[PDB]
């Protein structure tokens, strides 16, 4: 008789409405770890963070955008406010690990490029700083209408993806705190993606 044999695989299109990654932010402790689920409908984002479905998927170049609840018992956003530039966001899917890096927050110049030196490559501090991604706000608030928020490019009128993109990461929510008037926007941007297959998982879970 013969046996499958099994390893870590996924399916190229996430399946509508179920989960196909886990994202976990060591900075808010071990505990913190929710499904993303593919879609943001009402539903999609019941149980956590739902994956906008026309954006990235994790470690491609471009963006991985995702929305989440701010409000309730177990909202998965609602502390995004307390991110500092260089923390991780680190994202599993079925084959593969991505570490994401929160991007300099409100500042400019000497002190993004020297904030960005902390954690990314010395090519993507200069790309921060003074290059295509010298826009990009690690955070900041905005309108519902704001739809470059998720665009491959963020906040430009580039949708398709580019080989010459860093990869980055998307998460929104509503804003202020109690209420959904607006809207926070965070970006991290990619510096590990690698596949599984060995008990290798990024060191960037031990922080914190
Ligand atoms: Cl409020």
């Amino acid at each position: 008789q013969w046996k499958e044999r099994v390893n870590p695989r996924k399916k190229l299109t996430p399946e509508l409405g179920e989960a196909f990654a886990r994202m976990y932010i060591p900075q808010f402790g071990s505990d913190f770890q929710f499904a993303i689920v593919e879609g943001t409908t009402d539903a999609d984002l019941e149980a956590g963070p739902g994956h906008y479905n026309d954006t990235q998927l994790p470690g491609e170049r471009g963006n991985f955008a995702v929305a989440g609840h701010r409000v309730g018992k177990g909202a998965p956003f609602n502390d995004l406010g307390n991110l500092n530039v260089c923390d991780a966001i680190v994202v599993e899917t079925r084959t593969s690990w991505s570490v994401y890096r929160v991007m300099p927050v409100d500042s400019s110049g000497q002190q993004r490029y020297d904030e960005a030196m902390g954690c990314f490559t010395p090519e993507q501090a200069e790309r921060i700083t003074h290059g295509d991604y010298e826009h990009v706000n690690g955070r900041f608030i905005t309108t519902p209408g704001d739809v470059s928020t998720i665009s491959a490019l963020p906040e430009t009128d580039v949708i398709e993806a580019d080989p010459g993109m860093e990869g980055i990461m998307t998460m929104t929510t509503c804003h202020p705190q109690f209420s959904n008037a607006e809207r926070m926007i965070v970006h991290a941007m990619l510096t590990e993606h690698f596949p599984k297959n060995g008990d290798n998982k990024p060191a960037a879970l031990e922080e914190g």
